[PDB]
RNA sequence: GGCUUUUGACCUUUAUGAA
RNA sequence: UUCAUAAAGGUCAAAAGCC
């Protein structure tokens, strides 16, 4: 990798030069999605349109990224309605996209992949370059959050819906975006670095969603660093060390839900007993981004384990950078991590 | 020392949709 | 009164690049 060959001391320059998105493309994309939101709301009433995905979370990389545009509709009054009103809503959105694109944003080509995701209309905006692109997922959702920690009823009702894990993740996009986007700038730079490492591994399927590594990075920094200023190499080394320990990973946050409601609390306990890694979306307790052996964490671990023999993990005269230390992080004597740290 | 960029929070406006 | 997206201006904070 170019990442590997970059000395640890030059990592901030690598992030700035290779990983941070192109300002020009970001703006063109922003006004495009702004105009699409405009066309959708101007015509089921649109209550609210919020931005999620890597772009909305603040974790988009240069040269290819994803975005989610969540369209909250007043025709949904229960979670199960999104599943019920799915084909017909998405049908209307396709017509809206056609209308919208009759006034195209000048620097972008509109294309469509195969529709992989039920409950979403996916399309791509690519630059003329063609050095940058955004895979957009347009997702109708029920506005359970209204207009702040959610009342526990928000999540007990979710459980009563009988939904699949993360099936209604879009409903909580505002919370998810706030969790990741409202963070010290350098932490977000580290996230970009981690995601870039992940992307290069992928190029060289069925791996964990990228969002899983965003959470793991936030976990690493919260347990081992917590400062606005720190070194990227050590953070990266810490994250890769956690990945090697995937069988011991059990990570969650109580920012949006907790144990105080018996129903929600009892579900949280069950989620935490699932095959590791378990990494619960802080916005949606039903969405496990670890998910046991479902995803090939082993392949990520295999690459992590052998990649330390590189300039990006070396300072001075070949002194290996050290993983951060702290409550949730690899310990010298211990084989486990003591996860979940809260329990 | 100089130069430029990114990201938040907050304040003052504006458009649109909504409660 | 509030919420959302987009835009204009301002204050503050953190990080980063080059010389």
């Amino acid at each position: 990798m170019d990442l590997y060959s970059t000395p640890a001391a030059a990592l901030d320059r690598f992030v700035a030069r290779k990983l941070q998105p192109r300002k020009e493309f970001v703006e063109k994309a922003r006004r495009a999605l702004g105009a699409l939101a405009a066309a959708l709301r101007e015509r089921p009433r649109v209550l609210k349109t919020v931005k999620g995905g890597s772009s909305g979370r603040g974790t988009a990389l240069k040269g290819g990224c994803d975005s989610e545009l969540v369209i909250f509709l007043d025709c949904f009054k229960s979670y199960v309605d999104q599943r019920a009103r799915r084909a017909e809503i998405l049908s209307e959105m396709r017509a809206s996209l056609e209308s919208w694109w009759q006034n195209p944003v000048p620097g972008l080509r509109l294309t469509f992949p195969e529709q992989s995701v039920p409950g979403a209309l996916q399309f791509r905006l690519t630059s003329v370059d063609l050095e940058d692109w955004m895979d957009v997922s347009l997702v109708p959702a029920f506005n359970v959050l209204g207009q702040v920690k959610p009342k526990p009823q928000v999540y007990s009702t979710l459980l009563n819906s009988g939904c699949q894990g993360g099936e209604h993740a879009a409903c909580f996009t505002e919370l998810r975006r706030n969790f990741v986007n409202i963070r010290p700038a350098k932490l977000k730079n580290l996230i970009l670095l981690v995601k870039h490492w992940y992307h290069q591994v992928c190029l060289q399927e069925t791996l964990p969603p990228v969002y899983a590594l965003e959470l793991l990075t936030i976990f690493a920094w919260e347990q081992g660093c917590k400062k606005d200023a720190f070194s990227l190499a050590e953070g990266l080394r810490t994250v890769l060390g956690l990945i090697q320990q995937h069988q011991h990973l059990c990570v969650f946050w109580t920012v949006n839900y907790g144990f105080e409601d018996p129903a929600v609390g009892q579900f949280l306990q069950r989620q935490l007993k699932r095959p590791r890694p378990v990494i619960l979306d802080p916005a949606d307790p039903t969405w496990d981004l670890g998910n046991g052996a479902a995803w090939h964490w082993d392949l990520l671990a295999q690459e992590a384990a052998s990649c330390y023999d590189h300039p990006c993990f070396l300072r001075g005269m070949g002194d290996p950078v050290q993983s951060w230390k702290g409550p949730g992080l690899p310990r010298a004597g211990c084989s486990g991590l003591g996860h979940p740290i809260q329990l």
